[PDB]
């Protein structure tokens, strides 16, 4: 019944010959520069672990640490602070260059090695019997920034990663301030890289990225800015100018940001969260806002292939980009379902409905 | 019927996964359920014992001299270990066929450790490495046994596939129109039917094993089902491989049950009559089938283990062999425990 559809029915589905294989629940928020909710899928206020999609907020805490400007981090270094990188040789080399700028050593890092986020990098490592170390962490740039901040304020590099350290107090405050939340409305766990990681309502992740893009618009327009808005504009610019540092060759985030050529930034979180900050455009005005836009997505069950398909679908439904810009992402939008003998066996479909119908149809967030 | 397995990071919900499960008696009557026990479901590799039955019921196949380990490989989603490829080649030699006759293709191994070994050695898998290679050699054997020709043995209009289609519907106790068909990753037809009927197939496998052990008069079909059960339970390493759930589950239970994975996170178990089954309120064998709605395999194995604990199947000591699958490791890159898995579902009876 098309006239009784509900947020509880917002799915992405895979089929085999038209027979349902898997279904995945989708949650999404689309917000304006003040965080007002414009569009939604599923539960746009779902309490959600932002994971690596929080990294621009952690980069802001680093860049707002007094004395950090003195180390001479450049835009590619800031983009690495914002990264879940593929551990390509260029990412490891930049991590070592950043450690040299702060006179620190790989032994000061409190992140650990893991298999690469890139299948091709991981194949190179397997071929050479290479065991990844701390410097190879997808979060290595964030950790070097946290060490830089610790040294800058004279707090000591020992325990920079623990909640009692002032660098983590700064991160905690900065995340809550960008979300416009009380500290008690942000929950904290521990991440794969061994830092504190926040959880907050999904719409507030959209709000962070709307603030990033709004700051970029203010900077480009030559508006007078707070130190905080200038730092946010710098983070947006660094991610957009160096998208290969944010992820790497063949990665969604890098391909998305190269396709859009400065119009937006986007970032993956582990367990299938995504956030995008969109600069004011004809598309944002058509959506009914006079400023920048933020988008956040979660796939309930954590599937990354589905996340990238949904994010690309939602950009198409919001009219963000042109068909020609979005076509660079076609392999992610409609993932290949081809068997071991080259036969197409199925596909992906998007039985979800954006909401902004009878007044009597309740839209219960689910 | 809103039944989930949930993962957390420091008590904060990370992912949640919808669970469907059916527990059935030997006639397919529903005893217990999670979610929607009649969900239309692609059985994928969990249909393999029904396809093995079609092969074993083909006139002339007994002549090739397949042994129990060969039948276990017909029932397998194997890890493509060197021992699986060697048994595939031995089975091809028993039917005087060659790897070129197979119409399945190579894929990355279902074992990360095997796959890493292949990457290290620049090895490109071929048809003989397919997880389905044993099923394909059996389908070639059945085609050659009835003189149907090996060309197109995998196509729906080949008599081997008409035999498979009918045999699946018969074991489900469904009309042909109630079973849907797609194409699998190995390029064979693959069925979909209500989840409880996957449990019914496995209840029939275990019931057949009980009837055989008891010296009951059996149809050729019940004798063949008993043989398939015995082959899987005797050679569980052929069904999957080192470290795989299916192999560890069947070794732990030492003949008391068989279990099999389907791709995209289905699972089926056939349980021989026991003190546990009698306590659950049935006088015969039982079948269990599970689907994780979103396809997550780590969650499937956690749920299946949890369900065996809820049903009292095995002893605590037997089920402790599966502890790493029951409560999967949530340890970060620096050895710190960050989270875990919870089962906020309730079996309904
Ligand atoms: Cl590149
Ligand atoms: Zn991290
Ligand atoms: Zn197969």
């Amino acid at each position: 019944d098309p006239f009784t559809m509900t947020p509880s029915e917002d799915f992405v589905v895979t089929d085999r010959g038209g027979i349902v294989e898997n279904s995945h629940r989708v949650h999404a928020a689309v917000v304006d520069a003040k965080g007002r909710l414009l569009y939604a899928l599923g539960n746009p206020t779902r309490m959600t672990l932002a994971r690596s999609a929080a990294k621009p907020a952690q980069a802001l805490a680093i860049l707002e640490t007094e004395g950090v400007a003195g180390y001479g981090f450049d835009d590619a270094d800031i983009a690495l602070m914002c990264a879940s990188h593929s551990s390509e040789d260029r990412h490891i080399a930049r991590t070592r260059a950043m450690l040299s700028k702060i006179k620190a050593e790989e032994a000061d890092l409190r992140c650990g090695g893991h298999p690469s986020l890139s299948e091709m990098v991981n194949r190179s490592w397997i071929k050479q019997d290479f065991i990844p170390t701390a410097v190879c962490s997808n979060c290595s740039g964030k950790h070097v920034g946290m060490l830089a901040g610790a040294r800058a304020i004279g707090a000591g590099t020992d325990g920079y990663h623990l909640p009692d350290h002032p660098m983590q107090g700064r991160v905690k405050r900065t995340v809550a301030e960008l979300c416009d939340l009380d500290a008690g409305d942000v929950e904290w766990g521990t991440d794969g890289c061994n830092l504190p990681t926040p959880a907050f309502p999904l719409d507030r992740l959209g709000r962070i990225y709307a603030k990033l893009a709004s700051a970029a618009d203010g900077s480009d327009a030559g508006e007078g800015q707070s130190t905080r808005c200038a730092a946010l504009a710098h983070i947006f610019r660094a991610m957009a100018r160096h998208p290969e540092m944010v992820a790497g060759e063949g990665r969604y985030c890098t391909m998305l940001m190269r396709a859009f050529d400065g119009a937006l930034v986007g970032k993956l979180g582990a367990d299938a969260s995504y956030a995008i900050g969109v600069r004011a455009s004809d598309a944002t005005r058509q959506l009914g806002t006079d400023g920048a836009l933020g988008i956040s997505v979660k796939i309930e069950d954590g599937n990354l292939e589905m996340l990238y398909a949904v994010v690309t679908e939602l950009l198409e439904r919001l009219g963000i980009g042109s068909p020609d810009v979005r076509s660079q992402l076609a392999s992610f939008h409609h993932p290949q379902r081809v068997n071991t003998m080259g036969v197409t066996t199925g596909g992906v479909s998007f039985p979800f409905k954006l909401r902004g119908d009878d007044p009597r149809l309740a839209a219960v967030a689910r």
